[PDB]
């Protein structure tokens, strides 16, 4: 299932939202968390798709060469517990009752299979913008429903160009860099900027772009694909020491999936250990090679969705202590248990909330 630790999926972070929701509710606070979008950026070709689906842990986005992600994609990560035919034609081995994917403009059909959930993306792409290299900025509206993860937006966008191509305009350029900064220009959204690692960092779309956008580096993260393909005996080694293009949150070097392993549907697994193997066995990232690959980078996401999360706990601790102190207050005038009605009430909601602003207030603590 899409529950997978360390990463956006981790139990510990859904069990501690779950356990503040509640919190919220006691107190009668709307839900205050507001966690960041995920947008990934970058030149086209970069590897934008197979980062952004790996974060997830479930394959569902087009990936390939020539151009390929022609409309922005918006995920909605749902939240929702469990409540058979419907998966006898199934073609994905991890499908289960408990998550699917839900399409905007298919209303009330369900997609267990994630394989068809990319079909659905590639046909109702080139149901827009045809097959020959058409872009539209319409995005195509998702939903994956599933127990195990957070209420999240990821964005998956088309990369930036220099030349058209097909059916693109003489302008496609300034068009796909205002589309993908609508996703951006939000100050929330988390900027995961793509470089390949075959092309030199200052060359980097994402890295332009980004630094448009944050300009001091408070949300975006470094991610450098393809370090498989570098020339023999060169590394980012240096980029990833921070002497290249500095960045706040740093960079992430990543080993996805090749063209021969797409066509070959090398499963999801499989492409993480050999991921793991390269890091462990290349000269030059075998010191601390536990800080790259893509379960590094789930790392980041995951620490920064805990500061959002935990981000929110300053205002609710002042409002717990000071609502504790103002019933404390009355209950203290109203006097300890012949009385009039009214106080005998009284005095019961003040113990009632007491106690639950109380049980609150420890919970808070324990986080
Ligand atoms: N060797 C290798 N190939 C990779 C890596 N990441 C992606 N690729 C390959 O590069 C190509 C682009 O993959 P994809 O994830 O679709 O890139 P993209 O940035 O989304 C493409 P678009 O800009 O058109 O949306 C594919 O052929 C894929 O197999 C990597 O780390 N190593
Ligand atoms: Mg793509």
């Amino acid at each position: 299932t899409l529950a997978q630790p360390g990463g956006i999926s981790d139990p510990n972070l859904i069990k501690l939202v779950n356990k503040l929701q509640d919190v919220f509710t006691t107190v009668g606070v709307n839900n205050p968390i507001d966690l960041p979008q995920i947008v990934v950026v970058g030149s086209q070709s970069s590897g934008k798709s197979s980062v952004l689906e790996n974060i997830v842990g479930r394959d569902f986005l087009p990936r390939g060469q020539g151009i390929v992600t022609r409309r922005p994609l918006v995920l909605q990560l749902i939240n929702r517990q469990s409540s058979d035919e419907r998966l006898a034609d199934s073609t994905d081995k991890a499908a289960n009752l408990d998550e699917w994917g839900e399409f905007l403009h298919l209303p009330g059909q369900k997609f267990y299979d994630f394989n068809k959930i990319r079909d659905e993306i590639n046909r109702e792409t080139e149901a827009k913008v045809g097959r020959n290299a058409g872009i539209s900025p319409a995005p195509i509206n998702l939903r994956i429903y599933s127990p195990h993860v957070l209420n999240l937006t990821l964005v998956d966008l088309p990369g930036l160009t220099r030349v058209p191509v097909g059916d693109q305009p003489r302008d496609i350029e300034r068009q796909i860099r205002d589309m993908i900064l609508k996703y951006i220009q939000k100050p929330n959204a988390i900027i995961l900027a793509v470089t390949a690692a075959n092309v030199d960092l200052a060359n980097s779309d994402g890295l332009k772009l980004a630094r448009e956008v944050d300009p001091e580096g408070q949300r975006t993260i470094g991610v450098l694909t393809k370090v498989d393909l570098m020339d023999e005996g060169t590394d980012v080694v240096d980029i990833l020491a921070g002497r290249i293009i500095p960045l706040r949150l740093g960079y992430v070097p990543v080993v996805n999936r090749g063209q021969r392993d797409i066509d070959n549907k090398k499963p999801i697994t499989a492409a993480l250990e050999a991921e793991k193997a390269f890091f462990e066995n290349h000269k030059a990232y075998r010191n601390k090679s536990a800080y790259c690959g893509t379960p590094y980078l789930a790392r980041k996401l995951n620490l920064i969705l805990m500061m959002h999360i935990k981000q929110t706990l300053p205002d609710i601790k002042q409002r717990i202590s000071s609502s504790l102190q103002k019933y404390q207050q009355e209950l203290e005038a109203l006097g300890p248990s012949a009385e009039s009605d009214y106080t005998v009430r009284r005095r019961k909601e003040c113990q009632q909330m007491v106690e639950s602003l109380q049980r609150a207030a420890e919970i808070v603590s324990q986080v």
